């Protein structure tokens, strides 16, 4: 009974490259979905995003090149053409946006949403955080002595050598120091303000770049730093020179994180029917969401700042002005635009605290929320190929937008969403903590391909399992309104609807990636590894292994123990 | 088969008594060992055990003088009230302590002295041992403090509002507390937050356990002087005499910047815990008592020698089997830290043979009978000890705790194995398992993360990895945990197998009351029943995510299940719950 | 328990290798026995049974004895010692010497044993049992079989042995003709000839003839003769259509093909070996007078034998009629009785001396088979060596023997629990024993006439059928396996089994328990352990292309195929090992074909 609009057929092309029919549907429901996207693919990690990130870098480039007569589109593109080819760690931080011995950002502080407290946490280095130190692992530890005496003889004699020992090791010393992200899971202990005489040249040292409180996120690698305390330069120009080891990518997407304004302007105005297509999409959720004290949640979410697609001071007055502050003219433009990025939000302390503020690009993919200010960002760019471009079968612009926003949206109400209230502060819930156990174990009774674990992130996991266990809700009454859009999509008729939107939700998520990435993508991220990702939350949503029947003791629907829920 | 001696037919009976039959071994063998022992009696075989040498000292307590030391304490607490009549108000010198050691609610420094003092340590734990880089004198430690609540203070939920548990006991000691008046509330819950508070940090401060491995990075040698840019006071309050000892402090915690008290506190509340108290403080006393207890010694030292010489030649001999991954280099290197590896059994060389010498090294003791106030005494005196050694030379071998204490330790810097249903003369089941798995977990605990420390061997860590992630898959009522007991765990499955293997190339008679059971598989039992252990399970997190060691039940199944061997004695088909190698 | 005996450790030693108990023994079976053996052995640089393997074993032992009054033992001794080792000349001689073509092929045929395009040699007939008569019959030709270019690979080959030859000259192309004439010809014989399965009427194969055209006398070259009979009226006619011009090609053909023969003219088996095929009395007389040994083997088989077939024959008018058969059966264990020495030497007369060796060989052996001609027909004889590793029941003497041989290695050994050697020896013979009475042996009677054994004859062909269908329905892994040619042995060891089995059964019930768990893998009764040695015997890996090449060429099936077929034909084994119904080894589902 299936349909043939041509814009259906187009969406059904992506979808059927990646599933297989060869494996069934219910026993490692992961693998069925996208078994083909891991078998046909050339060779870092490369997955669905990348997929979409590059097509839209690839379109920004194109735009690029047909229009070159505002200014900030000038930059971008001259940039593009180019491309083609104690007060000590302060002064360098300023002139370069390369942290070390301190990670420093501001924005809103957390008592109030008025003045903008200035944070200062721990810094992430290259590598992962926790990943050096335990009696284990034997990683590169020269690569620091290659990589400098490479550029060194370039430059030009031994010295290098015990150099390189001693700044590894001021490393080693350094990490262990920091927290581990088990526990940067808790503001309840983070926040705890100094004042600019309470240091005892940390005052030179931000003179490098105020009176107000100054807020230390960690307290207990702050004190060890000075007990650290001439050689350390070393160090820093390691790191500073450590920066810098088809190029159309790698160009645009240093402009994606450096220039993240102009971008968007140019690749979201080269638009009206989009912004109010996914208005609906997301006030569906919310309330679907909601209808699930209570009453505090419940503002919380009538008073989040939504924000479709990108800012709104983006004629051209503001984006001019907004970005005035560059000047770069005819590669130490990465320098520059290096030195005006930092600056840009450094910039933003002096003024009082805003509800609107974007995070980052309008450029790339991932619905960023900030529950410091209270807000979702859903820059313009996902709401595309697959996951939601303008007309296709709701069943995937629901398992698209729908639920990256949803999967966002529930981070309100996870282990940390719970401490902020939709100011943007803090003070039976209780009962939601003891789901937390039960995820983490019942997941942790689950594990990898290749380890083998994920007791950190049940952070994005609930969020998941959460946004998407929602979202599908919103789209049954959605339909529950009409009774027709079932229109089951053209080359591929052997699913339904729910069956679809279950197997686009799959899809968002593949990739095939080789294992050492894996290994070290397990303790480097707030993310299940995808697989066990897929599999898991689906082991959970009750709806799915429902529209499947897969019927008891097919190793996806153990009920008996049933599967926690918010 | 099945002779009819008097501890033969013993020995049969205990291996009978708390064994169930009626529970396939293939199928649940963590509770078939002592299930009927369970619902019977109501906790170890151990505190079982200690109780029994315990009694036996009282035994030889009824009547030189280091013994006299010993009866007088043990007097000194039995006399009962002596444990009534003081706590009752000896408060009225608990204000001359505390307030000679600060205020109060309401009015760095001590910060450690209580060590001499009461030996509670807080915000410097440290000790005295052999300079773990340059072995020919010993030299300090100034490390983190253990937290009285396990390592957890976290969001981690587990614990995470449970913290407020502990205050509650905090709190409602003050008041109980603060029932005196010598010299109404609010403002006490202000102080609960603040300890806690104080609690959460210092912890965040510290090093959890599983990276408290790389003694690698773990040295960090001190001298006076950067200290002198953090104190130099605190180490004179442990003065009784020298500056020239090099410290060296492992961990760089946050130096600092009203608690110490809100502990001291909770340390201050028939017979057997006293004599407890003695073993953890008077060692070489109530040890030398035990001696004077049983003759038949030198009979001992025959046996358990030429029992622990074989197992560790066997262990040898495994080492030259074993080698998949290891060589010459690595085999020779082993070869090496086992031929150095030096033994005590029993009691060190200066407890007995001019009967009187420990009443001289013990002698930093005495008091007329003219308690709590002797209790202070006799926990300064333990640390009396664990310091004063600081002066003079490294020596090789140390009993570091009483003979009496029930374990087994490696005290691996000194490099020193050293020892105590004491292993009665009974057919080989019983001599050859609980003496002989305690020569095991001790012997392998000089080659896991720790032995290897005093290439290829990469290999080696991936065999405990394989172990580590083994656990986790097999645990008791939350599950058990892992990467916690690779260091005390993966001990017993080496061990073991070391051991066990002695036993055939040993080699005999079925035990009487039953016989069924052949040797060998009896073997695997008698051990087995040197860990049944009834537990509650509330207690049950606290000695799994608290201790180094891990609980039985996983340290029972999941040893055999990585034993093959246990294969060949149990008419059971290798395919079900039960049945990596690691050597 | 274990009787710690040394030996039985030995018998547990030879069980240990092969018994991978990591995979479940009631979920599969085969590699649960030998996958072990597969493992462990890397292929030898085909096919190794544990067959071969016993070969290996005494095949050495013969060597061992030999080196060192003595007759014949003396002239093997030096055949052999003549081994260590051009002289192609000599062959050139031999065709030389040829070159009335007939009675040449005759000659060939005789004093070099090679057979080609009338594969005679003698027996007693079959219709009328005393009279000794010739018999002649469609050769048997080098692959087996369409489909195949392996027919070019004959062609390759055979061009390159006349090449190899070209090497002498005491034309280089030509010969790139002649492989095509003597291919096409092999396409000729075969696909005219007969294929196998057919091969079982023999109330066809038997029509007579004495004294159809083109013949030269012929029996000339092979030395009022009986009726020759000829076992192919279409073959043995096939040849009169397919006969000076001739001589060329033809005689072209059965050079190269005599040629073929013997190419390549620690190792010293290879040869010994080719001894005891060809002089095989003498190298037998050696080995059991080089073991010397009876007690422990003119009775445990003579015991065990007597036992099985008693149980088993007792498990209308046919059941006695094939009793009074089997009660009748000359049953020839170890050797037979022509064995002090001279006699031995005496039938044994024909050879000495101080290719040449080889050639004394093998028209001696040519002869000592078909010298009976002259005498009386007999029913006490072998038919091969006893002195090689397998047992075979010519019914045309309705004679069951077993080559003292085999007794030693995994198919008996005399100080081994009952449990091995009842399903070694016991089974093989049992086998035997039915195998005359599947529809080769049915055929016969008592004397070895004919009329017919056995009308129940339905209920035979009831088991036949569903067997085909089982197998063919139990494909090996490594592509299926044939039915009839197949059933053609299945169907005896499908019931040899169960015979022996009841056997160990009721003796075990005759002497009380003794059942001794068996010390090195002590987790058993003995009955598993029975299984677990009828299994091993076959235990035994192959080449994974010489797997299909010898799955079809092989009258029986594969190991495998086997081993884990015909249990799985066994309720009662089905107990033994405590399993749980509607299994991997279960036919509940699809029914055992219960054979009787």
């Amino acid at each position: 009974n299936a349909n043939r609009s041509k814009e259906w057929k187009n969406a059904a092309n992506t979808l059927l490259f990646g599933l297989d029919e060869s494996v069934d549907p219910c026993e490692d429901f992961y693998g069925f979905t996208c078994n083909k996207f891991i078998e046909r693919i050339d060779l870092g990690r490369f997955t669905t995003f990348s997929q979409a990130q590059l097509e839209v870098n690839s379109d920004i480039v194109k735009a690029l090149e047909k229009v070159d007569v505002s200014q900030t589109e000038r930059i971008t593109k001259a940039a593009f053409q180019s491309c083609v080819e104690y007060r000590e760690m302060g002064r360098i931080e300023q002139q370069r946006a390369l942290p070390t011995f301190m990670y420093t950002w501001v924005n809103v502080d957390h008592k109030n949403v008025s003045r903008n407290s200035y944070y200062i946490s721990q810094p992430t280095l290259p590598m992962p955080r926790e990943f050096y130190v335990l009696p284990q692992f034997a990683p590169e530890l020269d690569a620091r002595t290659k990589a400098i005496e490479n550029v060194m003889k370039a430059f030009a004699d031994k010295m290098i050598k015990t150099a390189a020992r001693e700044v590894t090791q001021i490393e080693q010393k350094i990490a262990m120091a920091s927290w581990p992200d088990d526990e940067l899971r808790n503001h309840e202990q983070q926040y705890n303000p100094y004042e600019l005489f309470a240091p005892s040249r940390f005052g030179k040292y931000i003179a490098g770049l105020f009176i107000g409180d100054v807020i230390v996120t960690n307290p207990a690698y702050m004190g060890f730093l000075n007990t650290l305390f001439y050689p350390f330069v070393n160090y820093i120009i390691v790191h500073m020179l450590f920066e810098d080891a088809d190029a159309r990518m790698k160009c645009v997407d240093t402009i994606t994180t450096y220039m993240p304004y102009g971008t968007g302007y140019v690749y979201v105005n080269s638009r009206d029917q989009v912004v109010e297509d996914v208005k609906q999409q997301t006030e569906l959720i919310m309330k679907t969401f909601l209808k699930k004290s209570y009453r505090r949640a419940e503002k919380k979410i009538n008073e989040m700042h939504r924000n479709y697609g990108w800012p709104k001071k983006l004629d051209d007055y503001y984006s001019i002005l907004e970005a005035y502050n560059n000047k770069t003219d005819k590669t130490i433009l990465n320098i520059l635009r290096r030195g005006y990025e930092n600056r840009e939000s450094f910039r933003r302390k002096n003024e009082t605290a805003d509800r609107t503020n974007f995070l980052e690009s309008p450029a790339s993919v991932n619905a960023w929320y900030a529950p410091e200010l209270n807000s979702l960002t859903l820059p313009f760019g996902i709401l595309t190929s697959p996951h939601y471009d303008l007309q296709f079968p709701k069943a995937f612009n629901f398992a698209g937008s729908g639920t990256v926003g949803g999967h966002e949206l529930v981070h309100g109400f996870d282990d940390e969403g719970v401490q902020f209230d939709y100011d943007g502060s803090l003070a039976g819930k209780n009962g939601f903590k003891d789901m937390a156990q039960c995820v983490v174990t019942q997941y942790n009774a689950q594990c990898c391909p290749a380890c083998a674990n994920g007791a950190h992130t049940q952070g994005e996991n609930i969020a998941d399992l959460g946004g998407l266990q929602a979202s599908y809700n919103a789209y049954k009454e959605y339909i529950k309104m009409k009774g027709a859009e079932e229109m089951r999509l053209p080359g591929l008729e052997k699913f339904t609807p729910n069956q679809i939107f279950w197997i686009s939700y799959g899809y968002s998520w593949c990739a095939k990636e080789t294992q050492s990435s894996l290994v070290k993508r397990l303790l480097t991220n707030p993310h299940s590894p995808n697989s066990c990702r897929v599999n898991q939350v689906l082991q959970d949503i009750p709806s799915f292994a429902k529209d499947f029947q897969c019927a008891l003791g097919q190793k996806m629907y153990p009920p008996a123990e049933q599967r926690c829920k918010v």
